């Protein structure tokens, strides 16, 4: 979108900034670096030295560039020094290969731990921090932390170690080689950075106050979306859009303003350098011929300092992105340095056996809304050796219960008292989970076979045996089958397994999922039974069955072993399942705390009194799209010739500085008539300079201009076309406002920042391409046709970069991916057993399929960026070679070989320069041809079209007449709603309707609006509808809706809505008519408050007085009301009532109301009702009482007399 790109470009802080905020808090710089040991700790200074070596290359190569040329120049061979490159070059890419496994070997290692113990805090929740932070999002988190440290901690960190190194080399030889030159040059460099600083600013505050006028425009899109209906019916089509289009100006000509400052600061950079050249050259010849010291090595001091100060363009991004990576680990570290609150030690003591289980008032408050308290005077006892039950709903507070038993939450007051002389506290949590046995209402085990999901809980058990005196691995399979098969007999699912194959030995779906849900809970309920229950426990266990599981469960738990010392619990909403009870308690809050109220069995209750359960046994019991907009384009005739201009210039006059320099270059080495030449050529430098920057100048700021323009004229038409449009488009699922929306705001900005912005790179870099293969050519065609060849199949075959990346994304999107999500589903199980099962599994998982992949890629990857660096030394030192061995025989001479030369190089690295500027265009080709049908759709309902009968307001009659209606909504063409309707309304008449609620009443006025076109015959005034030129239908009606809709103009607009041509003095008589201004009266700003969106900053009744006076401004001759006073409060309501009545007294309009106040009805002077009997419609069933039939015969009215 265009809110979120402006939000990341002016929240993105600098170096300083982030060095300020983290000088505060003080993270630490060995942050990542903690979990190491001292041979990686020892492995890492390699890496270190490898770098700096490779970083003090170029300082030798500009050493010797000059002396190259000068050696060349006069007549000389070359070839010892070409040797002395080249072996340099293969220690560089020795290096930077070491360089790249190192960090492929740390950085996963101290990635990977980090995960396991992220994922360790996990299972170490305090029971609410599952409440606080539940699954997925910590998923969305986890990962994209990964993604926030795993792209800013690799070779990036080192790389600007080597460019330091670079630096720490050029400068300071240029420094013992000359002093005052250097000095005299970079002068000027803080100017730019300066002019850089104080443009900036003058962007950013002109950005906000763009700001401030975009989102006004997204407010009145959407708050007219919504009120489409009153917008359509009161005619309000044409306003709205003089204050869009007077929004869309400031916005225009801000962003316009920061675009030229933009364009023009980067002109300047690109003009400075060469006048820098030109004051370099001629100082240094000038005090060349002062001294009577080589010139050649003049030449090798500029182009290192301008490249010293390139270093700096690109040192800088990849520091922060590693200060981001290392704040985002500091998030991680202290979510692992959490103190949860119930965290164990396996060393509480525990007791022999357990006795005399008592409670006391537990009082405990949900952790969020800690000002509600749950329970009140809970307190009971659960002695060894008895059974209990428990009947509820499934928010009752249960499962805080189950907590507590559990050990998940801590009551403050109440108390968990066991055996008179410890604490549950004092006690093991492992102890007592290990023999405690729970189905919950839903069963949830894992996926790899029934046998194992149960030796889970054995292992749980095992892993006490084992503790308190890696033998896991080996004594899990000590455990046996066979009481699960002759449990699996007892809970009857042995025809299910025998049916198909592979009983156990099959592995069940995810989450056990090959299983019914009834059978998912005989094997849940076999777990349970296997892990020796000292108590059995059911949450609704029953609650999803039909009769016969139900009941063979119940058989089977009703004579289950360990009845002599257990407590079994069966909670369900049927009573039967509790038909049998030694105890059963019941609690109600009946507003602030809960408490047992009821104690009894099922027969000594059920018929004894009239208790809460005796009252519940009792109830209950593709190309012209385009050319489209290439035509809106070339439209534009000024601001295409001087783009064109500025285009050729930029690109047919930057080659010609390269032959320049050669020129100069040839020159410096003839000390006769030096001065002449050096002024000739310096001048012309200057000159060149003055034209790049004008041209590049104007070429940015009128592609923005263009841009813009186009997008303003685009959204005019889109949305001033959807806006006519029907009610029925609406009506339509897929057509939504925010869809709507989105595209308006997305795909439009796309098209600026697609097509216009991408086609004229293309155009600039095809002038440079054809301009230097056109000239090179001309100088020395061997040369440039090798040297095409040789980048043609480096960067087309031998393509680095680009394999390198796919190799880079097709590993980022990478079967542990399923076991971590598998887990998070069913963390309740893993609470019930099992922590450390999966700790470990998950590592091994990983650790198998890590390695193999681990080795090929790196092996691979590693020597692909080794090459990436140390390619252009070789090529350039084979140039050379190449070329002295043809000079030395006499083919070609030196200055055309320079001058193909320096054109080739410098157009190439400038057109790479250039390319990285481009923008998304596939999607913005695509979204066009999306939603172009919406600006040119037909609506089948234009207010625009004024073909038909005209009407005049002085001679309106106000009949209207009805045959038969069979009517049938887009939603469901399938139940008709209304069925023989008729009825009449004469003039000036009252005519009051009632029928039963939601029987299609508040739908009749949109048949009148037009809203929904047309079985069905109107006739108003013996024409039908269709064929009286809606445009001034709508000048006649009014309506009050159930709910009004205020607009974010002030008042005296939306009272004057559809009518401008209307005096403040209509508005203050129709407001005291309407008797309201008394409030707006007594309040500044009368006529001129600004409310807020949909009116926020309002009541409802001054609402509805504002809705209903705005209608009553144009006199309308034929008023629809529909329920205006359903549900206000005592004095507005009031005013309202006797503002009708108001108006009713006067009878000079045909009003129809829709209203179950039976004082005010009966003054109607009709009554007309719609039935509902049964579901196939409406139609009429009492007619023309008027008050004069009270109760004679069946019907409605005698309710709503009586009932009413
Ligand atoms: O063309 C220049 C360039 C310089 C140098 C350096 F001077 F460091 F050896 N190496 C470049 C490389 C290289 F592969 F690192 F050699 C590729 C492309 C451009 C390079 C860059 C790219 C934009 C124009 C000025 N800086």
């Amino acid at each position: 979108s265009i809110k979120e790109e402006v939000e990341k470009e002016l929240n993105k802080k600098s170096t300083a900034e982030l060095f300020r905020k983290i000088k505060n808090e003080k993270i630490s710089f060995f942050l990542p670096f903690k979990c190491l040991p001292a041979q990686h700790r020892k492995l890492l200074f390699i890496s270190f030295v490898c770098a700096v070596l490779s970083g003090g290359t170029l300082p030798f190569f500009i050493s010797v560039f000059g002396v190259i040329l000068k050696n060349m120049n006069l007549g000389d061979d070359i070839n010892p020094i070409i040797l002395s490159l080249v072996s340099i070059g293969l220690v560089q890419f020795i290096l930077s290969m070491i360089s790249s496994y190192c960090m492929d070997v740390i950085t996963s290692k101290i990635l990977k731990t980090l995960k396991l113990e992220y994922l360790r805090s996990v299972f170490y929740q305090d029971g609410q921090f599952h409440d606080n932070n539940p699954g997925s999002k910590l998923r969305s988190d986890l990962d994209f932390y990964l993604e926030q440290v795993s792209s800013g901690i690799g070779t990036k960190f080192i790389t600007i170690f080597t460019y330091a190194s670079s630096f720490l080399g050029l400068y300071i030889w240029s420094l013992i080689k000359n002093a005052r030159l250097t000095l005299c040059i970079t002068c000027v460099f803080p100017l730019i950075y300066v002019c850089g600083v104080i443009c900036n600013k003058k962007v950013k505050l002109n950005k906000k106050t763009s700001l401030l006028y975009n989102n006004n425009t997204m407010s009145i899109i959407e708050e007219a979306l919504m009120g489409i209906r009153t917008v359509a019916s009161y005619c309000g089509e044409k306003t709205i859009l003089n204050k869009f289009n007077l929004s869309e100006t400031f916005y225009s000509k801000y962003i316009l303003k920061a675009n030229f400052v933009e364009a023009l600061h980067i002109g300047l950079i690109n003009g400075l350098i060469l006048v820098s050249y030109a004051f370099g050259f001629w100082y240094g010849t000038r005090i060349i011929i002062n001294s009577a010291f080589n010139g050649a090595s003049v030449i090798s001091i500029l182009l290192g300092v301008l490249i010293s100060m390139f270093m700096l363009t690109i040192i800088l991004p990849n520091i922060t992105e590693y200060m981001k990576a290392l704040e985002a680990t500091n998030s991680l570290y202290e979510i692992i340095n959490r103190k949860p609150l119930v965290e164990n030690n396996d060393d509480g003591e525990t007791l022999p056996n357990i006795k005399k289980i008592e409670f006391k008032n537990v009082r405990f408050h949900y952790d969020t809304r800690k000002d509600v308290e749950i329970y009140k005077d809970l307190s009971f006892t659960l002695k060894e050796g008895k059974t209990y039950a428990f009947v509820g709903e499934s928010g009752c507070g249960k499962s805080t219960i189950l907590k507590l038993i559990e050990r998940l939450y801590d009551p403050t007051e109440g108390d968990i008292i066991v055996n008179d002389s410890h604490n549950l506290k004092d006690i093991n949590l492992k102890w007592w989970r290990s023999k405690i046995g729970v189905v919950s209402q839903d069963p949830l085990l894992f996926s790899n076979s029934i046998k194992n999901n149960i030796k889970y809980s054995l292992y749980s058990l095992k892993d006490l045996e084992a503790m308190e005196n890696l033998e896991m691995k080996k004594e899990y399979q000590t455990i046996k089958d066979s009481d699960v098969v002759d449990v699996s007999k007892k809970v009857l699912i042995h025809d299910f397994v025998s049916s198909l194959p592979d009983k156990y030995d099959t592995l069940v779906g995810s989450n056990a999922s090959k299983l019914s849900g009834g059978q998912k809970q005989r094997i849940s309920i076999a777990r349970a039974i296997m892990r020796n229950p000292k108590i059995l426990i059911l949450d609704e266990a029953t609650s999803s069955l039909d009769n016969k599981s139900e009941y063979l469960v119940q058989k089977t738990i009703n004579n289950l072993k360990g009845n002599e010392n257990r407590i079994t619990i069966i909670i369900a909403h049927r009573l039967s399942t509790i038909r049998y009870a030694n105890t059963i308690f019941v609690l109600s809050n009946r507003n602030e705390g809960s408490y047992i109220i009821e104690q009894g069995t099922h027969d000594s209750l059920m018929k004894n009194k009239n208790g809460i359960y005796h009252l519940m046994i009792n109830n209950q019991k593709a190309p012209n799209n385009l050319r489209i907009i290439y035509k809106e384009i070339f439209s534009y005739k000024k601001d295409v010739t001087i783009i064109f201009f500025s285009i050729l210039v930029a690109g047919g006059l930057y080659p010609v500085f390269a032959l320049l320099y050669a020129r100069y270059v040839s020159t410096l080495f003839d000390f006769a008539n030096l001065e002449y030449n050096s002024n000739k050529y310096s001048i012309y430098i200057l000159l060149i300079a003055i034209a790049m920057f004008i041209s590049e100048t104007l070429k940015n700021y009128y592609n923005n201009k263009i841009g813009e323009k186009v997008e303003k004229t685009m959204k005019r038409r889109l949305f001033e076309n959807i806006l006519y449009q029907e009610m029925s488009f609406f009506d339509q699922d897929k057509n939504t406002p925010g869809v709507l929306s989105a595209h308006i705001n997305r795909d439009v900005h796309l098209l600026k920042t697609g097509l216009v912005n991408n086609i004229v790179i293309f155009s600039h870099f095809i002038m440079l391409f054809l301009v230097s293969m056109v000239m090179s050519f001309y100088f020395c065609p061997i040369v440039a046709a090798v040297l095409t060849f040789i980048y043609f199949i480096n960067m087309r075959v031998f393509a680095v970069r680009a394999r390198l990346t796919k190799s880079k994304e097709i590993e980022k999107k990478e079967d542990p991916s399923f076991l971590i999500q598998e887990a998070f589903y069913n963390m309740h199980t893993v609470i019930n057993y099992g922590l450390e099962d999966y700790f470990c599994n998950l590592i091994e998982k990983a650790i198998d399929y890590k390695n193999k992949g681990q080795k090929r890629r790196i092996i691979v990857n590693a020597a692909l960026w080794g090459f990436s660096q140390s390619a252009q030394l070789f090529i350039n030192s084979f140039a050379y070679w190449f070329g002295s061995f043809l000079i030395k025989r006499g083919t070609i001479l030196v200055d055309d070989f320079m001058k193909s030369l320096f054109t080739f190089i410098f157009t190439g690295s400038y057109a790479g320069k250039l390319m990285s500027l481009k923008g998304d265009s596939e999607n913005a080709k695509l979204s066009f041809e999306k939603y172009y049908p919406l600006m040119i759709r037909k609506s089948n309902i234009d207010v625009r079209d004024d073909g038909g009968i005209r009407i005049n307001k002085n001679l309106i009659k106000g009949k209207v007449d009805i045959k038969d209606v069979n009517f049938r909504y887009i939603s469901r063409p399938n139940v008709p709603i209304y069925k023989n309707l008729s009825f009449t309304c004469d003039s000036k008449k009252t005519t009051a309707i009632v029928g039963e609620t939601g029987s299609g009443k508040s739908t009749f006025m949109n048949l009148l609006l037009r809203f929904y076109d047309l079985n069905g015959e109107i006739l108003l005034d013996d024409i039908n509808i269709c064929d009286y030129n809606l445009r001034d239908l709508r000048n006649l009606f009014s309506i009050v809706s159930q709910e009004p809709m205020l607009f974010n103009m002030s008042i005296y607009e939306n009272i004057k809505f559809g009518r401008e041509d209307a005096t403040l003095e209509d508005v203050k008589r129709v407001s005291k008519f309407a008797a309201i201004d008394e409030f707006i009266e007594s309040l500044p700003n009368k006529y001129d408050t600004n409310v807020g969106p949909y009116g926020k900053s309002l009541s409802g009744g001054q609402k509805q007085r504002i809705a209903i006076a705005r209608a009553l401004l144009r006199e309308p001759k034929i008023l629809l009301l529909d329920e205006a006073t359903s549900s206000l409060d005592s004095n507005s309501e009031k005013l309202i009532e006797k503002t009708i009545v108001d108006i009713k007294d006067k009878a000079d309009k045909t009003i129809i109301t829709i209203a179950h106040r039976i004082a005010s009805i009966k003054r109607s002077d009709k009554i007309v009702v719609f039935n509902n009997p049964d579901r196939n419609g409406t139609f009429v069933q009492s007619h023309g009482t008027h008050d004069e039939l009270l109760s004679a015969q069946d019907g409605i009215y005698k309710k709503y007399v009586k009932l009413a």
